[PDB]
């Protein structure tokens, strides 16, 4: 089939959705495009080089909410932003460890340059402005990779004790798996952003 | 050598940190023990065993602040609480990728069971308390993870406002930094109770 990069990388997204992070080869993958492995190395050298492309064009794509909208609040455009990230993780199967395995480019440094610009034209120092953008980032990750490693996990543990379980903990358990773990996101977004909102309104004073 | 489960775990945390997670083989755990593969199984059935198995050992072994001391306030709680799970994925190669996506062990059952009544007793409700302590876990998770790889924000072309926020600062100052914003968060919301907020 066709080798553009355009092509190759829709392959290569079919077949981590397939195969997982783990199970990803390049030898899957030329079989996938009905190609030889050295017709695949003219377009791709090794599988590193394969997951910082997948990572890059998995944000590229899917991650839209990456700049502030016309006169958005800081506090909404990171809102929308780690929304936005979190949605284009999920969106493929160990997608949250795929861009784990990838240092930022020249285009993620400007979209952070872009972000710690806003943060501190709304009054946040520099230092504060890019730890929130860093906690939210931290958060929003942390948040995804524990969703995508319990699933990937499920192949070789079933589920443990259940009659061992103590009350506030079996709730706890109970409520975490009605929704994969949104609510809690969302949550701790809110929450995440007022701390943030609380340290930025004390200025000077003792907070 | 010996193939008691302390000894299996020794060993497997020394290859870790030799290996690192993706590295780390059940073939290699037994060219360490000098075992055939064989007499392994016996002891260990795969790797998914195993990191589960290191996930709760190294908890148990480095994570010190598990339990609220008498008449801690819940801020304090989980502060302390929280530099102590990083400073335990900390501690080997890889650790916070060993943790990922694990659950509560049973033997981790009555701690993780004293942290929700000490929240609900503190003024949270269980879904509250339940998405602090899953917050504080996830951001602790997300900053070391972020450390252990080099993920997050070439001298020459750096843009200017992330140049200078870099030359005026080991991920432990933003890490610090983010865990007081999601305390002082939780704190609004609770204080809240019913008011729009
Ligand atoms: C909130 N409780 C009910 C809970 C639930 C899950 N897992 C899930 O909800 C799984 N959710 C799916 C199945 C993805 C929908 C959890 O996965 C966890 C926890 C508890 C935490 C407690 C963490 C705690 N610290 C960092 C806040 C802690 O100190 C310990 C400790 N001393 O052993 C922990 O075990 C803790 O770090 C931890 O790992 C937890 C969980 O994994
Ligand atoms: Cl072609
Ligand atoms: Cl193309
Ligand atoms: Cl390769
Ligand atoms: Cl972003
Ligand atoms: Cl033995
Ligand atoms: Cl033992
Ligand atoms: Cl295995
Ligand atoms: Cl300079
Ligand atoms: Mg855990």
């Amino acid at each position: 089939s066709r080798l553009n990069r355009e092509s190759v990388i829709d392959a290569a997204l079919e077949l981590l959705n397939e195969t997982g992070i783990d199970g990803l080869t390049t030898r899957k993958l030329a079989q996938k495009l009905g190609i030889e492995q050295p017709t695949l190395y003219w377009h791709v050298k090794n599988k590193r080089a394969l997951l910082d492309a997948l990572a890059v064009e998995i944000l590229a794509r899917h991650h839209d909410y990456s700049l502030p909208a016309a006169g958005e609040s800081w506090q909404s455009f990171l809102r929308n932003n780690a929304m936005s990230f979190r949605r284009a993780l999920l969106r493929y199967r160990d997608g949250a460890k795929v861009h784990l395995g990838t240092r930022p480019d020249e285009k993620q440094y400007d979209t952070v340059e872009t972000q710690l610009r806003f943060m501190t034209e709304n009054g946040f120092s520099l230092r504060d402005g890019l730890y929130a953008i860093s906690a939210v980032s931290h958060f929003t990750l942390g948040a995804v990779l524990e969703q995508q490693e319990h699933t990937a996990a499920l192949t070789d543990r079933p589920a443990a004790p259940d009659e061992n379980l103590p009350p506030l903990l079996r709730e706890a358990l109970q409520i975490m798996d009605s929704d994969d773990g949104e609510q809690a996101f969302l949550h701790g977004l809110e929450s995440l952003i007022r701390g943030f909102e609380v340290q930025l309104t004390a200025l000077l004073q003792i907070v």
